[PDB]
């Protein structure tokens, strides 16, 4: 016992697997449920200060598997896992939920075998991701591993004797490796006798047993544990399409970790814990340079945070459960359950205040969750302290994060306009490599910035199930040779992709100041998702194929500016070019106003290429009801689905809306919500009414 | 007419559009058909000399919108299109196919207003997508365009005036452009009155009709452009999932025009024929320096052929139409029909001539095609003259393509052994930017070989419908800062999710001297996809978590090495130190062997990580009757789910298996193969016969 005299008892001493994950600088697996309940508890002090939490507003219940290989819940001590992965199922009361959620906890332990994947403890983690999969609940991962186990038939190393090419000289090599006939009845004896694969020999009268394959009686040596490590690389793959994945990587997290990190998508990791493949001395060894100097240098933050591989940084644990936590509030109780309304404060009922000028540089945050400024908060689109913003390291030129619009969570994407500067670090294996600082300029998707973009579309969709608006606000990609062999067509083509694929309401909408030109408008036209996308131009946003001076540079030419003048200059209706002179930086004036008048919403809105022409100060009420209404309908359409057989969206659409009455206007947005509201029960009266279906 | 006194007709004279095309450097739209045609009959050359072709096997019948907008076959006049974009039902007997195959065949007309897509020409595009995905046919895009067409409102021209600031002065500048009373009249008259939104004003006695925005009469000049563009965007990403599609790059192919080439997925660049975005000039306008010097800069074969945006270039139009025919060979005549058997001279029933030794470099090619030697040629292990690579520009350290075992089309992945280089372009936009040279071991994944990889396995999967091999021999993936900043564990993570949603049997091999190691083994293990996954290693493979220099640095340190000198050496069982020192080099050298005879094949079979180990030379005999069993049972389990409602594969297979005579042994592929084939319409009968189900 150390220390002595403490007044409460040592956690350390009683159980010394808590000072062992302590000394590798991780969190005991078993002290991870309270961090869980401190994080939980957090959540209901900042939503409302007041409320009276009892311990049984959060519950933890190991999961372990039966004689038959079945999950059941334990009550335990902790410290008596038999296998190096451990799970909880967590029951928690949140402001969104208070009536509870549930999640599951998955973690390896870093105290058992070094926290590596043997064949068992891959065979866990993946009963307990099915577990979560046919539950539809969240799956959480704590990382803290050594990759696959590794290991050797140590039965065979006091046994095998050497075939030597000279016995008195040994430095001269050896033929094989053998058994003698003792060695081989101590095998029989032990019942290690399929540990090797021999074959009988007789060398100078003794017989010798030529080893041809070492196999060994312990599992969870090498190829088995690759197996596993497979098997859970898929399980993570499917469970990312299914229900919401995210990993915190709380220690080191090796090979298979580094690959489940990643494969499940949603990553926080915590400051000083690398996500690596090979290490830095095996590396070395590989290269025969010392090449390397830490895993930090290959997996630390300052590479998987500037990467995107981590979505989130955390100084310390508990941050890391924090941001968790945090991030779950955005997303339903579980798979096909409706996303979670939390109405705070900040009321859907106010005017937008922060609004961007042209003549002005403004950071685009501002525009989503508002601003502090000397005479005030200027509130912004979305609810104040709802903005959760992720991937915040990489591809700063656009904004991702979660938000709520008068209590709906939904994923938001924006666009930064200022330069963004990324640093490319010198390669330590090339002695001509030095780092590089690449700019980026403001309202151009680059190849980074354009992955980005995909990888939250698909994010928003997977596993969360929120609604998404992106504040579309790009000039086009960049067209130049670096991106265009850095292949930013294929990371352009994703985003149209991640857009098919997505099954809850989008809303496009062009902010004021902004614009939208052409490569930048196809990928996110409301025609490649009819069924979830709308889009919205602002009274004062831009659009058009090209920018005015790219118009007149092919429509109104030198011929025609002359023609021009020829009509509206008295004085020019050899002293003709000196007029010209004089004449043609005004006229190339006329000419880019001219094409400015085509780019305006009223044209989107008279070619029907938008769905309404908005004022952003009033963009806040009208999404929140274009939001409401949408979410209602969906909730219809997924219905009327279940029974039917075969219906396409717009005759679901059209059936559900022949219900309202006569008198609802159908463009009407709170009145279609709230008449839906009123009569959810009378509503799902009819549709069970509807189930006299005999379709063959 | 030029030139006179031709023996036959001037066809560039009768339809001047040939000729416009021609001098654009294409094919004329009207005479692509005639070189499918060409290359059809050539296809049938190569297969079977003596065969006599009649012009019946190959029809090409014109697609165009009747009065109601549905597509109807025509035998018009060339030229006659009255929008930019054509289309093509082509019907053609092959050698895969000799009773007939049909697919669709778009293009663009580059005569008709620059092969700018308007809204005609995206709709158009779009229902004969639609037509195709439809029917499951091929659809093959011809692309030669300017991409989105753009305009302005030329009515509006000769009839807007400006305010002036001072009208003496017009270089002090001016407040908007207006119409005057009959301006307004000129547009009331031509029934043009839409073509501008004004607002009435009145200034110094003259009634002024300032323009609030420009609308324009003529449709297909802006936004309404962006939005067919992205139509045929999301289009085209539906039809790659569903579809066979590929494209051929025959002039320019411009902004919607280059996100379609990369949306269809399978392209063939025409050698100096540009894929861009905004072109060089454009580009140099906005960077205010001359900073590009060509489009081909931005978009050549240089650029895309070693991106892989290209998947083949192509020396002129006929050698692209060529390579669309040889690629099409391989794949169904349309959507979930069975693979095409094509069986060639080279039959089932023969060893494997070449040979990998661990003491000489090869080349993969060599394993895959067979290679000629001086002493005759040396066959592989799939059919001679059947290999068929793509991507073979990009990610030269995998080889990816479609080859023919025993007459059995299949998508084929090879490790590339030898050092692979590639040189990344001097940046035109940074003056501190030189050309950098890099090499990549060969058998070690790198973020670009990891994403070829994931490609090549979603390429054969979507479209191609093919089973695949893939010939697994890589020591793990780059660890390294560099690979690691540039998301290594991304590219790597996109193979799990390729193998994940595979439908066709896949095939993985260790080969002779090939090597799967750690994370490597991760990304290819069958339990990632049971259903459709076997693994098979060499009798000559090795495979493990480390390599067995790795296995002795963390399981047979110096202390094992001094208790195995202290078992095994008379001399040594300050005068021990010197004997260690002599020792040491030959007993790290045991340790080696000792690690090393736990990674091979025969401890694989013991772990059940693989279903077989084999011998190279008896892998062509053993892979056909495998693959062609598998076929026949996945035929059987696809007619087993049409009746049903509700059964797992093991529960199909099960059932099929119990329906093979008890003589039967369902482990001999070649009897299994041999009994389906010959009980096929009696199997009908059986299933057929399950439709007694009522099933709710
Ligand atoms: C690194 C970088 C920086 C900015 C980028 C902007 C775009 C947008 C397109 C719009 C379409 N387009 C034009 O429409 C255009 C814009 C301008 C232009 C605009 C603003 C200032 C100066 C010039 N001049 C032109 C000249 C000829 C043809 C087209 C134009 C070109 C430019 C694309 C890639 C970019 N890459
Ligand atoms: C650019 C590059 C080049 C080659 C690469 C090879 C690997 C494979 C792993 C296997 C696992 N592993 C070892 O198992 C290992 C191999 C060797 C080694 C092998 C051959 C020659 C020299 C050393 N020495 C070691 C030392 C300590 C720990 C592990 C080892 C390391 C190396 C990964 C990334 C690489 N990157």
């Amino acid at each position: 016992l150390r220390p002595i005299a403490t007044p409460y008892p040592v956690k350390e001493w009683l159980q010394p697997k808590r000072y062992k994950a302590h000394l590798m600088g991780t969190t005991y697996v078993y002290d991870f449920p309270e961090l869980f309940r401190q994080a939980s508890s957090s959540q209901w002090k900042n939503f409302s200060a007041d409320v009276k939490l009892t311990d049984d507003f959060f519950i933890s219940n190991e999961l372990i598997e039966d004689e038959n290989g079945e999950l059941t819940e334990v009550e335990r001590e902790p410290g008596a896992n038999a296998i190096g992965m451990v799970a909880f199922k967590i029951t928690v009361k949140t402001p969104e939920y208070p009536r509870g959620r549930q999640f599951v906890v998955v973690a390896n332990d870093i105290t058992f075998k070094i926290g590596s994947f043997g064949p068992q403890e891959d065979e866990f983690f993946n009963k307990v991701t099915e577990y979560a999969r046919k539950r539809g609940i969240p799956r959480i991962y704590l990382a803290a591993n050594s990759g696959a186990r590794i290991g050797m038939a140590e039965e065979i190393v006091p046994l095998f004797q050497v075939a030597w090419n000279d016995a008195a000289n040994p430095d001269k090599g050896f033929q094989y490796l053998y058994l003698t006939s003792e060695g081989m009845e101590t095998l029989k004896k032990f019942d290690k006798e399929n540990s090797v694969l021999t074959e009988r020999t007789v060398i100078n009268g003794e017989e010798r047993f030529v080893i041809k394959t070492i196999i060994g009686s312990e599992d969870g040596l090498g190829v088995e544990c690759l197996r596993g490590s497979g098997l859970i690389a898929g399980a993570t793959s499917r469970a990312y399409h299914d229900i919401f994945t995210i990993t915190l990587v709380t220690c080191r997290s090796v090979g298979i970790g580094a690959y489940l990190v990643r494969l499940g998508q949603r990553a926080i990791q915590v400051e000083g814990q690398p996500i690596i493949l090979t290490g830095a001395s095996a590396l070395n060894k590989v290269l025969g340079r010392e090449v390397y100097t830490s895993n930090l240098q290959l997996g630390g933050t300052q590479i998987m945070y500037n990467n995107g591989v981590s979505h989130l940084t955390a100084v310390d644990d508990l941050a890391g459960v924090e941001k968790i936590v945090e991030w779950m509030s955005y997303v339903p109780a579980k798979r096909n359950m409706p996303v979670p309304i939390l109405e705070t404060k900040d009321t859907w009922d106010r005017p937008v205040d922060f609004t961007p000028t042209n003549d002005e540089t403004y950071d685009v945050r501002w525009m989503i969750e508002g601003r502090e400024t000397e005479s005030g908060f200027e509130y912004g689109l979305f609810d104040k302290g709802s903005f959760f913003e992720t991937l915040s390291g990489w591809a700063k030129g656009v904004v991702v994060g979660r938000a709520r619009l008068g209590g709906i969570p939904l994923g938001v994407i924006g666009v930064e306009t200022r330069t963004v500067e990324n640093l490319i670090p010198a390669d330590p294996a090339n002695p001509n490599s030095a780092e590089t600082l690449i700019q980026q300029a403001g309202q151009v998707w680059f190849p980074n910035s354009a992955f980005k973009t995909a990888q939250a579309i698909n994010d928003f969709n997977n596993g969360e199930q929120l609604p998404m608006m992106i504040l579309a606000n790009w000039r086009g990609f960049s067209g130049g040779q670096r991106d265009m062999f850095n292949e930013v067509l294929k990371y352009g083509s994703f985003i149209v992709d991640a857009l098919v694929d997505y099954k809850q309401p989008i809303i496009i909408y062009i902010p004021p100041t902004g614009e939208l030109r052409g490569g930048s408008w196809v990928v996110v036209d409301p025609t490649i998702n009819a069924d979830q996308m709308e889009m919205y131009a602002d009274v004062n946003a831009r659009a058009g194929v090209l920018e005015p001076e790219g118009t007149v540079e092919i429509k109104f030419r030198r011929e025609k500016l002359l023609d021009t003048m020829n009509r509206l200059d008295d004085k020019y209706r050899k002293q003709l070019a000196d007029r010209e002179r004089e004449l043609l930086p005004i006229y190339g004036q006329i000419s880019l106003q001219f094409a400015d008048l085509h780019d305006r919403s009223s044209r989107m809105v008279a070619k029907g290429v938008i769905s309404k022409e908005l004022e952003w100060t009033e963009a806040r009420r009208f999404f929140f009801w274009r939001l409401r209404r949408r979410l209602n309908e969906e909730y219809l359409i997924k219905r009327l689905s279940h029974q039917v057989g075969e219906a396409s969206r717009l005759e679901k659409i059209a059936r559900i809306r022949s219900w309202y009455p006569a008198s609802v206007d159908h463009e009407d947005d709170r009145q279609v919500a709230t008449w839906i509201e009123e009569n959810y029960k009378t509503l799902d009266d009819k549709l069970k009414g509807l189930k006299l279906e005999s379709f063959a």
